[PDB]
């Protein structure tokens, strides 16, 4: 098994010293192939490329989501909330169980009201911009993703589209993941050096928690009922023990899906325009599906559910750049990979989706290609072949919250806006968590068509 560059002491770990380590994996994995091992003082993981070896580390019976060091320091914010969570802790199954009808297809035609509450007022805000102003996409599509969950999670409103300076909630949220990807490059953790931000991350942790828990605490003595998260939680019962979440597992619940949530929905809507701006005829064919179905002033669900083109450019999209571009797993007992590579009971695989989902083998010689057209027929996708929203009972719940977000808000911008790549943009992909196009701009020029009123 191939071995990138080692630094003795620090193995491999000064390679991922960079503001792009998923990209810097990636070129590895070009160079090096299906699988390579990646040492870190203390730790070893093996990287998987190829959808051979993908398909069996998918497999259930063999091996289980992994909690990689990254969530394991997300998880002192995100505490035992569905993202950070072992799949054989109590909370868990329990929390699986109450909240999969909250993220069902039927459960969409209850948030969508909110969902185009924020994206008429995005419309709003393009529509009046002065002649010659730019949109700044990225950035836009994050106010867009946060405010909206912000809704649909605890009918609380963030008010982004109203700020310079966002809600102080957010600010912290972000600097607290901020400081969880960073602690992944330190050597000593403990050194005086990182006194101050071992301070902030309280602080930002305390912000976080206050806020959600005050909300909850208001909600139980209000009785009000809404069409969120914190409504359906505060009411449900497992259907195993009939036991409710408690308190704390729901603050951390609604903070899950905000992290969760917003960063790769609102990458996955600013790779999708990238792609359509560079890509013109594309963009003709997915804007003429948008006029031919959103004919009211106003989105309806169901209209939604009937932007098909749409619905192929997002996956495609996802195909290139999808926005949580790796899963850890761990090995449940001894076992042999792909028939040549042993694993011992523990050893951690991490899944590089970006090179699966380039695996010629499986996508063709035009793997680099930008063709929606390769989703018109799914039966055609080999299983395992597509992973953007991870595997098995640890798949993303979220998938068809995602989608439904970016299918209505990608259709709505296509329906009343022409859109300029006006700088002739260079595809610069920015890390945190997930991955975004840093400093994608555009010009949008209004088509003037009438926006409906809502509730
Ligand atoms: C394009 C958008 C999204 C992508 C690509 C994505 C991707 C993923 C992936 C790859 C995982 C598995 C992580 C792992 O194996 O460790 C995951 C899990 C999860 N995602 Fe998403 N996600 C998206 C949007 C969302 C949204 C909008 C929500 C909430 C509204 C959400 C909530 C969650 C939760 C709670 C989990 C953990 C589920 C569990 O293990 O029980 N995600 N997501």
């Amino acid at each position: 098994m191939p071995q990138p560059k080692t630094f003795g002491e620090l193995k491999n770990l000064p390679l991922l010293n960079t503001d792009k380590p998923v990209q810097a994996l990636m070129k590895i994995a070009d160079e090096l192939g299906e699988i390579f091992k990646f040492e870190a003082p203390g730790r070893v993981t093996r990287y998987l490329s190829s959808q051979r070896l993908i398909k069996e580390a998918c497999d259930e019976s063999r091996f289980d989501k992994n909690l990689s060091q990254a969530l394991k320091f997300v998880r002192d914010f995100a505490g035992d909330g569905l993202f950070t969570s072992w799949t054989h802790e109590k909370n868990w199954k329990k929390a699986h169980n109450i909240l999969l009808p909250s993220f069902s297809q039927q459960a969409m035609k209850g948030y969508h009201a909110m969902m185009v509450d924020i994206a008429v007022q995005l419309v709003q805000k393009w529509e009046r911009l002065n002649a010659d102003e730019h949109i700044e996409v990225p950035e836009d599509m994050t106010r867009l993703t946060l405010d909206t969950i912000g809704l649909c999670g605890f009918n609380y409103r963030f008010n982004s589209f109203y700020r310079d300076q966002p809600h102080p909630f957010i600010t912290s949220m972000v600097r607290a993941l901020d400081e969880a990807m960073n602690k992944l490059q330190r050597a000593n953790p403990d050194d005086p050096a990182y006194d101050e931000n071992k301070r902030q991350f309280q602080e930002d942790i305390k912000v976080m928690n206050d806020l959600v828990d005050k909300i909850i605490a208001d909600r139980k003595a209000s009785g009000e009922q809404s069409d969120d998260l914190l409504t359906h939680m505060l009411n449900g019962k497992d259907p195993e023990t009939g036991e409710p979440l408690d308190d704390e597992n729901i603050r951390y619940q609604i903070i899950t899906e905000l992290i969760a949530g917003h960063e790769t929905t609102s990458g996955l809507l600013s790779f999708a325009l990238y792609f359509l701006v560079k890509n013109p005829h594309v963009l003709q064919k997915a804007a003429e599906e948008a006029a031919r179905v959103l004919v009211d002033p106003v989105p309806s669900y169901k209209q939604v559910k009937q932007l098909k083109y749409v619905g192929m450019v997002l996956n495609e999209a996802l195909r290139l750049w999808p926005t949580a571009p790796a899963f850890s797993l761990y090995a449940k007992e001894d076992t042999v990979l792909g028939g040549e590579y042993p694993l011992e009971k523990g050893d951690e695989l991490m899944v590089l989706i970006p090179q699966l989902h380039r695996d010629k083998t499986i996508w063709g010689d035009d793997v680099e290609e930008f063709r929606p057209e390769r989703f018109e027929n799914p039966s055609a996708i080999p299983q395992h072949a597509f992973k953007p929203f991870g595997n098995g009972q640890r798949a993303c719940i979220g998938q068809q919250f995602a989608l439904h977000e970016a299918t209505l808000v990608l259709g709505m911008m296509l329906k009343h806006f022409d859109f300029e790549d006006h700088t002739n943009y260079e595809l610069d992909i920015k890390e945190t968590l997930t991955l975004k196009p840093e400093g994608f701009v555009v010009k949008a020029k209004s088509k003037k068509i009438p926006l409906g009123g809502i509730p």
